[PDB]
């Protein structure tokens, strides 16, 4: 079934190389979606798709590239768009 | 790998039948660790496993079984110590 998760993401998260790796982990998925950086040091993403490869690129998401420290991840269910492959976006 | 992640749950959490499900979806998944319920109305856990293993069901804990509805998830990685099978304890 698909699903669309809306995230926003705490920690050391920004500069650590947080969006790039997100999107290569979604591709290697198969999610579609987006992933940005806040003015308030938090991430924000949408991830839609098969919910048993979104499930797991949130899992993704709470490690993160080697130098990132997610501290929390907040999750909003909503009804899918048709978001079409995963982009870093401003 | 093997990781082992603690997690704090919140949100509508208990009286769902969450523990339930995430015993068997650890189960599914192959991950061991714990899992229960706090006083303070939250959901905790710990998972160990093959970091895939524990970062779907992560995710999947996003979701939780129907009745459930996450909003947060607190995740702090840690040194495995050798869990076996997946519990609910008290
Ligand atoms: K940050
Ligand atoms: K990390
Ligand atoms: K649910």
């Amino acid at each position: 079934a698909i699903v669309r998760a809306h995230l926003k993401i705490y920690g050391r998260v920004q500069g650590v190389g947080f969006r790039w790796s997100m999107q290569r982990e979604a591709r290697k998925l198969g999610v579609n979606g987006w992933v940005r950086n806040l003015p308030d040091g938090s991430v924000e993403a949408v991830l839609e798709g098969d919910e048993e490869r979104v499930e797991a690129l949130i899992g993704w998401a709470h490690q993160g590239p080697p130098l990132a420290r997610v501290t929390r991840v907040e999750v909003k269910w909503e009804q899918p768009k048709g978001e079409k492959g995963f982009r870093i976006v401003a």
